[PDB]
């Protein structure tokens, strides 16, 4: 994939957005912006130019599933890759997210190696 792919990192904790941003930088992905819930995320995505979304499952106002559905239902942004982050895996959440169009999920806390594997799995699936 393009190392200048523009990432949107979405979570309601600044510490976790910084973790994800720094892990991305470790992998060579430095073009990173942040949002604090799904509504803020959509406000940013409407500006255009994004190439990948990493979003937490659990956020106020608009959660990860709702963000994902809104992206997918739209548009120019509708095929954007979306990696869902969650504090605890659950069968029903995984299926709901996948059926709604998630590109992958990952349980936090995670390492750079785990994130790299996840991104590479998604890029391979999507032909990127």
């Amino acid at each position: 994939a393009d190392k200048e792919l523009k990432f949107l990192v979405v979570d309601d904790f600044s510490t976790m957005r910084r973790i994800v941003r720094n892990l991305l930088k470790e992998l060579g992905f430095n073009n990173v912006e942040e949002a604090e819930d799904g509504v803020d995320a959509l406000n940013k995505l409407q500006a255009g130019g994004y190439g990948f979304v990493i979003s937490d499952w659990n956020m106020p106002n608009m959660d990860g599933l709702e963000l994902l559905k809104t992206i997918r239902a739209n548009g120019a942004m509708s095929a954007l890759p979306v990696l869902m982050v969650t504090a605890e895996a659950k069968k029903e959440n995984i299926i709901a997210a996948a059926q709604a169009g998630a590109s992958g999920y990952v349980v936090k806390p995670f390492t750079a190696a785990t994130l790299e594997e996840k991104l590479n799995k998604i890029f391979e699936k999507l032909g990127m």
